[PDB]
């Protein structure tokens, strides 16, 4: 697929894509049953530029979000709220599992010691 606007955003390690517990029963099924379409890899920038976590985090998600509608759309395609938020929730753990490398290899850095 081509994205096209990701010009300095960088593809993150791919892991097991968490499951959630949205509490109701008809949400556990739409994600497990979608999960298929959803990004099995998340899209992030050098955390030496950011500052808060919360913010890389942010970007680094949703960045993955339109990522993924931008380039399923082009074709007569669009998403829906729910598949996004779904999305969101996962995509968020997910982030911080991949940032976590990232975080650690910019605390390495700052002088190192």
């Amino acid at each position: 697929s081509v994205v096209g606007g990701l010009g300095g955003y960088m593809l993150g390690s791919a892991m097991s894509r968490p499951m959630i517990h949205f509490g109701n029963d008809w949400e556990d099924r739409y994600y497990r049953e979608n999960m298929y379409r959803y990004p099995n890899q998340v899209y992030y920038r050098p955390v030496d530029q950011y500052n808060n976590q919360n913010n890389f985090v942010h970007d680094c998600v949703n960045i993955t979000i339109k990522q993924h509608t931008v380039t399923t759309t082009t074709k007569g395609e669009n998403f829906t709220e729910t598949d996004v938020k779904m999305m969101e929730r996962v995509v968020e753990q997910m982030c911080v599992t991949q940032y976590q490398k990232e975080s650690q290899a910019y605390y390495d850095g700052r002088r190192s010691s």
